[PDB]
């Protein structure tokens, strides 16, 4: 296990699609162990979703697009993890 | 585990049926780990109840479905799991 | 495991019989593995109480009725697991 | 693993005998696995604390009484686990 | 086990002896596993720990014996578990 | 067995660009580094603050200090670092 | 293991040596299974950091006198532990 | 003013009458400035207020008549004050 | 003023209308001083706000035949104050 | 305004006399502007309450034996505020 | 006395131009409005979420919707309004 | 108004005398507007409390003396507010 | 009283100028009625504060370039209020 | 008011002066409306305070050489105000 192995993003998305299937494709790429969709904020055009992904060596750019695929649209990349092994984040003043 | 393993989601619900039957009831569907049903808020009319839903490959349709044709009406998705693994939400301001 | 594993609720009760009881029966119910009663308050009159009850196959009715041939009624079904495995509620926004 | 498994009585005694006395005591009592005791709170004349009590078949009236012959006086049961398991609290609006 | 394993009391204490000393101190008694203190609040005068001691049958008069004898002032027992298994406090209204 | 700087975690401000996963597969292969990880601490118009916590073996602070700066970073300041045989989390108190 | 496992000080210190340096020296010491130095506060003067460092019977007066070496100060010793095994403070009221 | 200023009682309450009226009603008893009623809980066959009642001097069995009569049942009093002006609780521990 | 003079009641609505028509038509109502709708959830089919009206002698069947008028539902009323005079909830153990 | 003007004290009490006849009561001793009597706990056998007392060169000696009197028990005084003005308590670490 | 809309607070998104004191300038002189408010909800790289807290006396919802939608923002949701003679807040409960 | 106008200490002291005749007495010392006493702690052999002075241009030296001579000793000074006009203390990170 | 009466933003800022600099500047531009500078973040070759303006008619850019006159800068404008009377932030969901 | 009218600094200390002492002289300083001081943190050597002074056109070089000669030590300016009126800290995400 290498490269990229945790991403979590926060997109907009117009409703549909509808967010299993964001989940459901986002499962299929380049070794990705799982994916975990929660819902942010639920706008009316629109809705904010936090994207957790993880996987072996993940292809950024491929996300990136593969998202965008759907109309949907990345505002941030809020965390990125890589290397041997599964790093979190360690709190502090 | 693959596509579906884990969806949560909230729903509007008259007061009958009762909720251990819904949670027996969601039991059945098509590889369906088991299910968690807590009570939200209890208006007077109504009951809000969230719907903690696990297993491998789950089908979204069949459930949706299956929460209507029981009385019961989906307000949001809150949360999806898809994918090898479980993955959590990882949280960030 | 199937059906229903886990149920929660609160009941009012008069100060009679002293909890102890309640649970030390509550026990012997069909398919029950343990079951945890915490005090909830107590007014002058009558008493509130939540009720844990863990075990396989619990049957809802059972249950409900040992409670009211003790002098309590179930104000409300707050969580209930049902299925294979204990599903846990996921916090979400 | 059958009945009383677990009782956490809140009560009231004179500052002596010393805390662990009870401790010591009540550990020495049938079915009793252990004992703890926190202090809650401590008045002029009075000293309130808890007494949380895990084991086996425990007897409330043991128990009760045993407390009462050291001078101590049960303000109220505030839990019980009962059965094979030990069942913890779920929690929920 | 048997007996005291657990007992907190909270102490006050002349600024010396500095405090690392105690703890080396205590983990040398009768049937002690090990001996953690906290530092509560630092006056000016003195000095206001928290000690937690733990183990096998503990000797509380040993114990209250070996404090004194540094100075310190036992201003309450906290918590005391005893029997064959570490109880802790459960949390209840 | 580890020995020597194990965890670190440093703030920097950061430039927009490069985007933040470069930094992340980047910084991930150093000498001796098991895994880095970085989270969003602000995403400023002008900058951008970052949060990296990165672990491994006998660390060199410089090699990385100086990988950082090579991407247009900059160490503000160093939050946390674990040194030596075993993993010591923090310990909180009043 | 024996005397104090783990030990925890609050100091004041120099902005150099920089902190990771600190961190460096402490592994040498003897006995120090390893040592935690997180950052309570950053000043213009100077700047404080916590230190958490644990082993097997640590010698107080080596960590201390090569704090003071170093050009630190310390301000208090927050918490210590010492005994065979590594006892938490239980928290209490 | 004089005698009972302010009255804080908790009851249990069919659905029937909606509280409302019960404001409404119990504001026209015998010197009553005003009256608060917030909601706490919403069980299945029944419901769970706080009245806030207050103003000059008030007979309190007038009020305990007054809500039994709509079918309240008063499970606690949970704050009187009394006198010429109207003391609050102070914090503290 | 007399009879209500603060209602705060949950209520369920369409999207449309929108909820700055919702808060124009209250004010329409009788004896209405103002009216307060705070958001607080909003879903895909649905919408769910807060409504705090205030005013004088304020009629609860006007209020509540209008907003089922404008296609929306009352979950619940969450607070009622009576009286002449605008009582707070005072907040207790 | 000289002397005691405010106590604050915690006292455990029988069920009965119910808690506005103590507020009726003490309103009608010396120097008393008024009283507050919130609940604290409530027992089996007995009530916890919390007397807040506010007035003038008020007599403690008085009020120990009055609320004695009753039947009710001083187990602590928590505050005192003494001279020509309230002065509220400040907070620190 | 007033009537109608009194406050209101929506939420949107915003392209990162025009800067937002813009926004409040423009916003602050609108038939009946005494006072805006902007605070900053969160910067992202692509937009940017802030929220406005728009207050006075009948005021035209759509006057307000349209003005925010030239400046090239977008309303997401109405958060709050206050409506009528008084200023009523929200009051809270279990 | 000049010097020191508001004093914060707390105070180690023997349950004698009766915290109110501390208050009772502080009230008469120079300068002195009122005096408030909140409890802190009470341990077994002893007292912790907080003790706000607020008047004008007090004399430290008196004040402390005071207490002294009554049986308590000054831990520390947590707060002092001095000059012309209370000074409160502002928050920051 | 109109326009921009309040600005807050963030801004970045070697060390020197010293902060009470900053302020005592920021007062004499085109109507401040005040300046508020607290200390957020404070790094090593750097600064974060948080610059609060507020006075009649504010001229941004004025501001902005006189900020950078001292090598400091803007990373992003938090909060403006604009018009006759001074609008708060109202909170929600 | 202009130029520096409240600043507020955090300052290590040595044990003497006292804090009291502090105080007064501060009240001194040339526009200094008054000065408050609570205590941060009291290590063993040391003390930290926080320093709370408010007045009209103060001067900072003044003050800080005012506490230099009595001991002190200047760790930050934690927050200032400067002009015509008091602009507290505007808080936002
Ligand atoms: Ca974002
Ligand atoms: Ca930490
Ligand atoms: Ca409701
Ligand atoms: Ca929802
Ligand atoms: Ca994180
Ligand atoms: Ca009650
Ligand atoms: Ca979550
Ligand atoms: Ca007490
Ligand atoms: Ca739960
Ligand atoms: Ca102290
Ligand atoms: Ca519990
Ligand atoms: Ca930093
Ligand atoms: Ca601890
Ligand atoms: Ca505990
Ligand atoms: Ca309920
Ligand atoms: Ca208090
Ligand atoms: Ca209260
Ligand atoms: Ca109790
Ligand atoms: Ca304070
Ligand atoms: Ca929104
Ligand atoms: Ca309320
Ligand atoms: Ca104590
Ligand atoms: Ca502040
Ligand atoms: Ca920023
Ligand atoms: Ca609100
Ligand atoms: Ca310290
Ligand atoms: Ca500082
Ligand atoms: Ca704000």
């Amino acid at each position: 296990a290498k490269g990229l192995i945790r991403i979590v993003l926060d997109i907009l998305k117009p409703h549909e699609p509808i967010i299993p299937e964001y989940a459901k494709y986002l499962s299929e790429l380049r070794g990705v162990e799982g994916v975990n969709i929660t819902l942010m904020e639920i706008d009316k055009e629109t809705e904010n979703i936090k994207v957790t992904i993880q996987g072996n060596d993940l292809d950024f750019d491929e996300i990136t697009r593969a998202i965008e695929s759907y109309g949907g649209s990345i505002h941030s990349v809020d965390e990125v993890v890589a290397g041997r092994t599964m790093v979190e984040e360690v709190t502090t003043p």
